[PDB]
DNA sequence: TGGTTTGTTTTGCTTG
DNA sequence: CAAGCAAAACAAACCA
């Protein structure tokens, strides 16, 4: 196992994140809960004391790749909604 | 206000 | 080298 979550790569979680939505989007919160929901190695590790690492890669992940591309959100202060690059 | 989130980038290190 | 994990500097936007 590539990784204490299995094989899967950071990116290839956030993708299964993203098209488990069905809008294809979701916010930088919303991957965090879904991570948290559905990946049994994160269950316990949500927590302030605990998700600061990985947090840090998930948001490095979606800058960094052209995997993934930010859209403008609606409304005052809400964040990014992130998809999926076609 | 002043601490927290979100987002962008760069760097270090390990593998195939 | 490329892929990827981990750590981290910085800064605009948020928001309690
Ligand atoms: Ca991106």
């Amino acid at each position: 196992r590539r990784n204490a979550w299995g094989n899967l790569s950071y990116a290839d979680l956030i993708t299964k994140a993203i098209e488990s939505s069905a809008e294809k989007r979701l916010t930088l919160s919303q991957i965090y809960e879904w991570m948290v929901k559905s990946v049994p190695y994160f269950k316990d590790k949500g927590d302030s004391n605990s998700s600061a690492g990985w947090k840090n890669s998930i948001r490095h992940n979606l800058s960094l790749h052209s995997k993934f591309i930010r859209v403008q959100n609606e409304g005052t202060g809400k964040s990014s909604w992130w998809m999926l690059n076609p």
